[PDB]
C-alpha cells in the first residue's frame, strides 16, 4: 500500500498544470523535508474522474526505474493527491538552453543514454509512452536525466479535447502511422525517441520551427528528415535516421539503441 | 547464392513440405568438401507462381544469421528448383525427446528452451512476428544444440495460440511469447502435446476461464512461473525474450550446479 496522510505534506507553489488541475512542489516529512511534485485533480469528487486520476498512479506503481520519476504515494481522501518524486533541476529544454555554450557533448549523449535505458525497460514492460519528448524529460542533477510522470506527459496528445489548454496536438514528434491511423507501438515510440535525441543535441531547439502542424506529414511522406545537428557524432545520426525508417518493422528496437547509444558515448568520452 | 548441381548429391527424402520431398544430402565445396545439407524440392516449379513463392522462402531465410535458426546454403535456380539449407543431424525434436525421454537429464532441457529463447531474441531485434512456434517446428543438431527450423517449413495450430489470435487473428511479438511458453512445456513434458484430449473449438473456451497446462513432472518452480507468465491473457502483462533468455540463463546455471 502506497496511502499517505495529508498532515505529512506541506503544499507549496504551483509548477504547472496537468488535465485534472494544478501540480504543485512540495515538502513530504516522512527523511523529514523530502521535495515532491503534487498533481491536484479539481474534479476528483465525480467517481468516474477520480478512477481515472487514480489509475495515473496506478500506473507509475508499475515502474521502478532509475531514469524514470518515481511515485512516492496517493492520498484518496479529498482533495485526492497524487504524490511524485521531484526532479529539483527542472524541465530539460530550459537546463539545455542555459548552458548551449557550458554543457559538453559527452553530457548530451550521457542523457540520450540515460533515456534509452527507461525506454528499454518500458519496452519490456509492453508499455507504449506515446510522448517520447525533450518536454516530457525532466533534470535531476546534471548526470542525470528522468522521464517525467506519463499522465502528465500526455497532456499535448489530450489538448484536442480541453477547450482551455495551452497545448497542441504533438505532430512534430509523431511517427506517420500514428499521424494517419492513431497506431501507437513500440516502433512509433522508438521513432519520438529519434525526434527526442535530435532535440537534446540540438539543446532544447524545437523540431521543424516555422512549419505548420497540418504541412507536416506531407513533408515526411516526401522523404524529408530532420537534418544532422552541428556537433552531432555522425554515427549518432545515422542512429537518428533509423529511428524515423518510415516502415516501423525496420526500426530498431531500444535494446540495440541502448547499445549503440554506449559504444557512442565511451568513444566521445575517450576523445 | 546460386549452387551448381553436380555438387550436390541427393539423399534419402527426410520429410515433405507444400512444396515438395525434403531430403537430406550432401554439399561439396571449397568451403567444406562434404557438408551435410537439407534440400527442399519444388514438384511443380515449372509454374511461375510455385518457383517465386518458393524461392521468396529462401529469400526470407536468407535475411536472417543466428547460432539457433537454420542456415540457407544457397539455391539451384535451374529446373528442378533446390532451396539448400544446413542439416541439423538428429532430426525433429519432438521425436528426438521421446527416444531420449529417460536418458536426457533436466539441465539438457533448460538449454534447448534457453537456445529457443536466443533465436526468438534475435527474431524480435528485426521486428519478425514468427506465427508457428512449436516443438515441431524444432530441430536438433546435437545432443547440446537445437534450432529453429525453416520458416516456409514451419507453416489450426489452436492449442499454441494466443487468445487474441484464436479470436481476432492479431499475430504480435506477444502472441510469439504465448506459443514460446507452450514450447518450453512442450520440451519440458519430453515432446507430448499440449491439452490433449481436447477439443480445438473447446480451448479458448478454457483458456478464457483461467486455465492453462500444468506444471510438467520434474520442471523447476521458477520455470513454471516463467511459463505462466508467457500464457498471460493480456498481451501487455507477457514478457519480452530479452528477460525470458536472462530468466532462463539463470534458470539453467541453478540447474547445472546441482
Ligand atoms: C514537464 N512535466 C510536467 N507537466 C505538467 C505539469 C508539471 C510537470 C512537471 N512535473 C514534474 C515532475 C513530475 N511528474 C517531477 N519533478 C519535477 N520537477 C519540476 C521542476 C523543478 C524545478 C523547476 C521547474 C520544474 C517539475 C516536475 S512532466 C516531465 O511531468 O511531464
Ligand atoms: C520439422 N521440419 C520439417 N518439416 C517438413 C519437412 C522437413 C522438415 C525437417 N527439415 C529439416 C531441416 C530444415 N529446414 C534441417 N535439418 C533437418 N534434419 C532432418 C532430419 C534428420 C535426420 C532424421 C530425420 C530428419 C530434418 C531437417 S522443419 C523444423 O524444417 O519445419
Amino acid at each position: 500500500d502506497y496511502e499517505i496522510q495529508r498532515e505529512r505534506i506541506e503544499l507549496g507553489r504551483c509548477i504547472g498544470e496537468g488535465q485534472f488541475g494544478d501540480v504543485h512542489q512540495g515538502i513530504y516529512m516522512s527523511n523529514p523535508a523530502l521535495a515532491v511534485a503534487i498533481k491536484t485533480c479539481k474534479n476528483c469528487t465525480s467517481d468516474s474522474v477520480r478512477e481515472k486520476f487514480l489509475q495515473e498512479a496506478l500506473t507509475m506503481r508499475q515502474f521502478d526505474h532509475p531514469h524514470i520519476v518515481k511515485l512516492i504515494g496517493v492520498i484518496t481522501e479529498n482533495p485526492v493527491w497524487i504524490i511524485m518524486e521531484l526532479c529539483t533541476l527542472g524541465e530539460l529544454r530550459s537546463f539545455l538552453q542555459v548552458r548551449k555554450y557550458s554543457l559538453d557533448l559527452a553530457s548530451l549523449i550521457l542523457y540520450a543514454y540515460q533515456l534509452s535505458t527507461a525506454l528499454a525497460y518500458l519496452e519490456s514492460k509492453r508499455f507504449v509512452h506515446r510522448d517520447i519528448a525533450a518536454r516530457n524529460v525532466l533534470v535531476s542533477s546534471n548526470d542525470c536525466v528522468k522521464l517525467g510522470d506519463f499522465g502528465l506527459s500526455r497532456y499535448m496528445e489530450d489538448s484536442t479535447y480541453y477547450k482551455a489548454s495551452k497545448g497542441k496536438l504533438p505532430i512534430k514528434w509523431m511517427a506517420p502511422e500514428s499521424i494517419n491511423f492513431r497506431r501507437f507501438t513500440s516502433a512509433s515510440d522508438v521513432w519520438m525517441f529519434g525526434v527526442c535525441m535530435w532535440e537534446i543535441l540540438m539543446h532544447g531547439v524545437k523540431p521543424f520551427q516555422g512549419v505548420k502542424n497540418n504541412d507536416v506529414i506531407g513533408r515526411i511522406e516526401n522523404g524529408e528528415r530532420l537534418p544532422m545537428p552541428p556537433n552531432c557524432p555522425p554515427t549518432l545520426y545515422s542512429l537518428m535516421t533509423k529511428c524515423w525508417a518510415y516502415d516501423p518493422s525496420r526500426r530498431p528496437r531500444f535494446t540495440e539503441l541502448k547499445a549503440q547509444l554506449s559504444t557512442i558515448l565511451e568513444e566521445e568520452k575517450a576523445q
